[PDB]
């Protein structure tokens, strides 16, 4: 994965400088685990996860079921975070995720800007904004 | 457009508190002008605009031609900015843009998280992340990606 022309050292992942930013990076590295059970430990009970604008999951159970489901048809092979930053209690990640569909073995590069809200070090909110034109094809589940 | 459940007042548009953040909100407001010539004045010579992951525009001329072309086929009917914030020289807008296709009159609500890099108050980079599944339909031009 190439680092973009527009990448800024000033906001590089290696320069994360808050407890919140550090946890989110750690959550990013954990994604390649494809382990809903390891990942849900990062979330608060009162929480949410959405791939905009698909139906969101509210509550830690729903988030766990949504993740478990994705990891059933899809592997997260790599996460490259170009930018991490934060403002007003929100953390932002500009990044690329490499996704591989399990039934097909086809790989995909999704350019993603995500926002995270954390309360007492745990995720109360997670929204990834990206193009879902291929996400349709990549995730062998109805986008519903 | 209603405020989503996840909207936080701490990061609301009304609470913008840096000159960069305020310039970006001004720029969001101006989008409904549908005027490439007025919008282009917000940009530095060395700039870029991209709707990920479509081919990017680099330089002021390309950005203006791009905007002008969009406004030939789409009106930006409304922009609601739920969140604005900034960090390490970047400004982020969490928002919805209402777009209307001119040939059909159909409307579309796009949920967008966008990043802006400003140098001396001018836009040196602008990247919007959102679902393009309907952007294809909405926009009566070939997408190039």
């Amino acid at each position: 994965i190439e680092q973009p022309r527009w990448a800024s050292k000033d906001s590089a992942a290696g320069a994360a400088s808050t407890p919140d930013e550090k946890i989110v990076l750690e959550f990013m590295d954990a994604l390649t685990s494809n382990d809903a059970a390891k990942l849900i430990e990062y979330f608060a009970e009162d929480t949410m996860y959405q791939n905009m604008p698909l139906p969101p999951a509210y509550g830690r159970d729903a988030v766990e079921q949504t993740l478990a489901g994705f990891f059933t048809v899809v592997s997260v092979d790599a996460v490259e975070t170009f930018h991490i930053g934060s403002s007003n209690g929100l953390v932002y990640t500009e990044r690329v995720d490499v996704l591989r569909a399990l039934p097909t073995g086809k790989s995909y590069n999704f350019s993603i800007l995500g926002v995270f809200q954390l309360t007492e070090g745990k995720i109360t909110g997670w929204r990834d904004y990206f193009d879902l034109r291929e996400f349709e094809e990549a995730v062998d589940l109805p986008l519903r």
